[PDB]
């Protein structure tokens, strides 16, 4: 056991079915989310279109934490069939999920001081509505209203940094957005790692149009975040003619937060905004050695667009929470052991079912190193020290 | 220099005007290839639609060989222009471009025995044809014409491999392509590194209906070549906002085609069906196959129902990959044995080696009798 307790940058909650629509404009109450019932199943019906990112949205029963671990590791005996491994539960025998109270409880059995508290459906909003700007901001603002009301985005007692949604979809309405959660205490704030969804066409993260967002986090000393979403990047399958074909997971992988990297690093995002700061949540790790090769080609063939070492500012601006499976001796090579987070993704069924057991992973590392990688980097990356 | 011939995986020859139209019936006249010029400017207008695969479809004047090398491995030297690189020469000066008997005259003086002679207009013309299945098939049969009658799929001297192009866009039509070019004596045949067009939607390389055309290539010990072409990847950037070059579109285009097709092919189980087909990857690069291998692992980690037998030991057994000159080749061949590794030029194209045999210089961690794997005796099994 740990002499100090942790900081978790990859902790979940799951949404009641009112969380986009408890605070929404009735303007969008159609436009947006609704739930509707076929009797049996609740089905999240998205710009009037249902949506499948969340297989049941009342998230009863529920998965068993860590359960597919395993299984996402590869570490599953021989003959047993990968079905067998998932487990469920009922969600009122798990108040923490939804209840913060429970949660803090849970925490310090965990030995967690602070955990970031991320989305679980609202993951999958944002794509479900990219043909629909207005109705999009409507909604991540609704989100946001919630998540401050049952979670809060940071409560005195410190314990709970619960990052709200900013859009780029509409960049004026966006600054709305982001003034109105630093506001109200925001330490931290997801933003999607996809295409930006336009009124005329999409866009890149670095958009000349999307500066004063960064500007306003950039100042405020607020991250962003990026954590695996529905980027819409089942757009490769389909184009290759895509009960799951397996071929649609190895054409998707972590492209999306490869893609979102090269979008605000090449686009000059850490360029304009030296002092911005954004962190990789459950993309695993694995994405940056091809980054940093694309990178030191694109540099080195259109050194025009290159004013600064656009790895450098991969290496300073970037704090990662890799895969468990991750190589983190050589992930510390290439990045910095300053850069690496521990996350442990609980409760989700591909986390971890004790998230202190990722120190499992760190026997290469000496005894002050694991205090950064579990505790002190993350308090880096919120912070901003009065000597920068 | 070497004591034996070396055999060249990857050279190219230049298209004359008319490569796609020579042979096509009238009633593609429009719908497929066509040359229209501006007064000034000649440009490839295929289905109607202005094509920009290449900047020149007269290729005059002509690029230098090698000369966009160091642009190409991204080793533009510090304080060097990006856009000095570039060389040109005259077309004329250089009938072995177009011309066998001046190009085998060329191939002794490099001391190259068998050098695989691929398209370089051609691997652009199915990504603009892909909305017209049957003005595909005709195009690819016209152009398979036009390489049989100006490059020969494999004339008695056995200097030069002339791979024609198989579109798989009407399976039935292309198993009809690959006996006419087998019966004609090719021993290559190219086939698009992309997803497969179709009259109702696209499909996966692995699709079922097409294990006829992998039936008989594997049957005949023909192999199936890919090689990089436009594959509709900038797809991708146009997601982005994007499609002066935006120094994006690039990084997220880069390799990921020719992943996407091995994925592709073994997901989908052509090498478990067609345990003895062959495949090469040609001017892909090999980077691809560590991700690939790791992709694959977790796949079958994952669903291990679709995968009888082992998709990396697939991908060893099956795979053949003519490397990027400046990779990590002792790496390459720890991950995929040298026996699959194959010297390539992509000469006289400006990225490729402007000496073919040069390629010798990136082998000094490899022994003898490994370098002449590489330099010629892997490309003789590929072939069979
Ligand atoms: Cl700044
Ligand atoms: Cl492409
Ligand atoms: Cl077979
Ligand atoms: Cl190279
Ligand atoms: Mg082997």
């Amino acid at each position: 056991a740990l002499n100090y307790r942790v900081i978790d940058v990859d902790n979940h909650y799951y949404e009641p079915l009112d969380s986009f629509t408890r605070h929404l404009d009735k303007k969008f109450k159609r436009r947006g989310v609704q739930m509707l019932s076929d009797g049996k199943r609740t089905w999240a019906v998205i710009g009037d279109r249902v949506n499948h990112f969340i297989p049941n949205p009342t998230f009863d029963p529920i998965i068993v934490p860590g359960c597919l671990d395993l299984l996402f590791r590869g570490e599953i005996p021989d003959g047993v069939d990968p079905a067998s491994l998932m487990k469920v539960e009922r969600l009122a025998d798990h108040p923490e999920y939804q209840n913060r109270d429970a949660r803090i409880a849970v925490m310090d059995e965990q030995d967690i001081e602070t955990a970031f508290m991320l989305p679980t459906f609202g993951c999958g909003v944002e794509e479900a509505l990219k043909h629909d700007i207005e109705a999009t901001m409507a909604s991540v603002h609704a989100f946001n209203l919630w998540l401050d009301e049952d979670w809060g985005f940071d409560r005195p007692d410190h314990r709970i940094i619960a990052a709200p949604i900013v859009s780029l979809a509409d960049p004026t309405r966006a600054v709305e957005e982001v003034d109105f959660v630093l506001a109200r205490g925001a330490k931290l704030v997801l933003v999607r790692p996809a295409p930006v969804p336009g009124l005329v066409k999409p866009r890149s993260l670095g958009d000349r149009s999307h500066d004063p967002v960064w500007a306003r986090l950039a100042e405020a000393g607020v991250p962003v975040g990026f954590h695996l979403s529905d980027s819409g990047y089942l757009h490769i399958a389909a184009a290759w003619g895509g009960a799951k074909d397996p071929l649609d997971q190895v054409l998707l992988d972590d492209r999306a937060i490869h893609d979102t990297m090269a979008s605000m690093i090449v686009h000059g995002v850490f360029t304009r905004h030296p002092k911005l700061k954004a962190v990789s949540i459950e993309n695993g790790s694995y994405f940056v050695h091809r980054l940093i090769k694309r990178l030191k080609k694109a540099a080195n063939t259109q050194p025009q667009y290159f004013p600064e070492d656009p790895v450098e500012q991969l290496r300073n601006n970037v704090w990662i929470a890799p895969y468990y499976e991750d190589d983190l001796p050589e992930l510390a090579r290439v990045i910095g052991v300053d850069k690496i987070l521990f996350g442990s993704d609980w409760p989700h069924g591909e986390g971890l079912a004790s998230p202190v057991s990722f120190t499992a992973e760190l026997k290469g590392f000496s005894e002050s190193d694991i205090r950064k990688i579990m505790r002190d980097n993350a308090l880096d990356l919120l912070g901003v020290q009065v000597g920068s």
